[PDB]
């Protein structure tokens, strides 16, 4: 049962929230301040902007700190705009109980160089309430992460 | 909380809309008349078909105008086939209250062309009740779209 | 309407299930005994592994067999580990009453080759509650797969 802009306010943990990144159903994370493109860690607040190399994909840290309820399940998609822009998210889930900025993969199919400003909208997430609060809200190890968090598999 | 089949008949407008296309809980848009790959925009009416060639991305048109109530968002998997296929949908949140024809990005990830008849099934999009209505429905620059709308976020 | 963890192992037909697989509110699904890479269709449980090469797509069988009630749709997304990896999913909708493993579609968006276990953890199927029944649960041609099922669109 999606939460609509008015119960996003309420209930979910933004920070920093930002009013022209709510939208109708869902909030519109902006690009943080780390990046990783090309093998290389990227200060976003430092150059201003995170750049996509045409046919590479990108690690981008969301500005936000997203916390979720043990009952909301957050559900990303990608800007419709950086669709139009051959850009495609590679999103997990945000399981409940998640607290931290969401490290996210774009991947940039065209041909053209994306570039993104510190601070720019481009993943829309959306918030699915659970029908009763998960029994093990997220614990898992990117857990509490205020910076890009790498694959922790191997 | 989702809608299944016959509650997308009586709450959801589509236009036009295919019975081939309802599924249990969603609906398969179909490709429209336009298109774009390879920087040009494509008559995929004229044409027939949209071909996606090897490793690029097209936007593509959806045939039917989905008009969205304020209560529900609109979300949209490729068809398992075109997964299978190596087809990569980058779609965004179709927000509460959205009106118009959808601009989806299929990525070819595949080295074979794959090939859209107009008319032809491709994305099936379910549609998520909010709480309650959205308390701003969709207002974007993409409202009302009936034509294949690039990115406005320059 | 979204099942949590402990709805899920009641309302859930999870054949193997796997403990460690269960999410706060989903599911991890598993690595099968089938693949497809390269035009080749790989025995994952003989070879132990599944190899995504650089810049390739895989269709990858699920371990699973997963069976859901006709009021529920299954919504995946790719472990966030294998998004951090450059690996985009590409999954369609699993249908409300869809019986059978599932096929997925992950493509390594990476210049490194991306490598799973048999049995290994990547796509965390969710599960939205339909408002009720789907009238036309999941009928069509992939239903009842317990092998890599490839596009029957042609």
């Amino acid at each position: 049962m999606l939460l609509p802009d008015w119960k996003i306010r309420k209930e979910i943990l933004i920070e920093p929230f930002s009013e022209e990144s709510l939208q109708p159903a869902g909030y519109d994370l902006r690009v943080g301040r780390e990046a990783f493109v090309k093998g290389k860690l990227i200060d976003v607040e430092k150059e201003g902007k995170v750049v996509i190399p045409p046919r590479e994909y990108a690690l981008i840290l969301t500005l936000e700190r997203i916390k979720l309820p043990d009952d909301v399940m957050g559900d990303m998609k990608i800007r419709s705009s950086l669709a139009r822009e051959g850009v495609i998210g590679s999103f997990a889930w945000v399981d409940p109980g998640w607290d931290g900025n969401l490290t996210l993969m774009l991947y940039n199919a065209s041909n053209e160089p994306v570039e993104l400003r510190y601070g720019e909208r481009f993943v829309q997430i959306a918030f699915i309430r659970l029908e009763g609060p998960a029994r093990n809200p997220y614990r898992g190890n990117y857990q509490g992460s205020t910076r890009l968090a790498f694959s922790k598999r191997k």
